[PDB]
């Protein structure tokens, strides 16, 4: 995150971190047994981190289980970034508590100019690179659809949306990526790409959530 401030300690309850011996990817925990996160993020032997803060120090709170599922969504196009969204279903259930909680997935999809929050343990820098212990937040509205496209032309499709300042200094980033935008306490969307990070007029573009709501329940009911 570019641009945000310090969440403090489990008040994004639902944020997990990918683990493959080190940070990867962030991913939203959507009931005890599974997680959504970015088709741009999948790769074999993944350990989900839940309770964390500092993703550094054990502080107690954290629960460590291995993704025994790993399901990328079956129309994900790497080159576009279309349908970038991923199931992991974990080995075994987590504990839900205070810090460890699910978030809702969305009945209907959001409006331009609803205000999200994005978080994650990605870069903080917009030149150059710099990655925080503890999660970062960051306020951002959703953009009109109309903005999102002159900003990004031919590349945006109807399963994403932007969100951020055509600003400079206020964006997610590397590290952020699969990782939640909620609005109104629902997963709206997830992180998934943009040119550079916090750059002007190159705003964050989000999977849209809300079209994949039956693909979510169906993919979990089956599995
Ligand atoms: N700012 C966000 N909100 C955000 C969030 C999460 C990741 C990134 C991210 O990693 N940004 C890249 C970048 O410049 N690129 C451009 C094109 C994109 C791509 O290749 C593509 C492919 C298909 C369709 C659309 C885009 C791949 C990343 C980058 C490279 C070097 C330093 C910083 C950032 C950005
Ligand atoms: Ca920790």
């Amino acid at each position: 995150i570019v641009g945000g401030y310090t969440c403090g300690a489990n008040t994004v309850p639902y944020q997990v971190s990918l683990n493959s011996g080190y940070h990867f990817c962030g991913g939203s925990l959507i009931n005890s047994q599974w997680v959504v996160s970015a088709a741009h993020c999948y790769k074999s032997g993944i350990q989900v981190r839940l309770g964390e803060d500092n993703i550094n120090v054990v502080e107690g709170n954290e629960q460590f289980i291995s993704a025994s599922k790993s399901i990328v969504h079956p129309s994900y196009n790497s080159n576009t970034l279309n349908n970038d969204i991923m199931l992991i279903k974990l080995k075994s259930a987590a504990s839900l508590n205070s810090r460890v909680a699910s978030i809702s997935l969305p009945t209907s999809c959001a409006s331009a100019g609803t205000q999200c929050l994005i978080s994650g343990w990605g870069n903080t820098k917009s030149s150059g690179t710099s990655y925080p212990d503890v999660l970062k937040c960051l306020k951002a509205p959703i953009l009109s659809d109309s903005s999102c496209k002159s900003a990004y032309p031919g590349q945006i499709t109807s399963n994403m949306f932007c969100a951020g300042y055509l600003e400079g200094g206020k964006d997610s980033c590397q590290g952020d990526s699969g990782g939640p935008v909620v609005c109104s306490g629902k997963l709206q969307g997830i992180v998934s790409w943009g040119s550079g990070c916090a750059q002007k007029n190159k705003p964050g573009v989000y999977t849209k959530v809300c079209n994949y709501v039956s693909w979510i329940k169906q993919t979990i009911a089956s599995n």
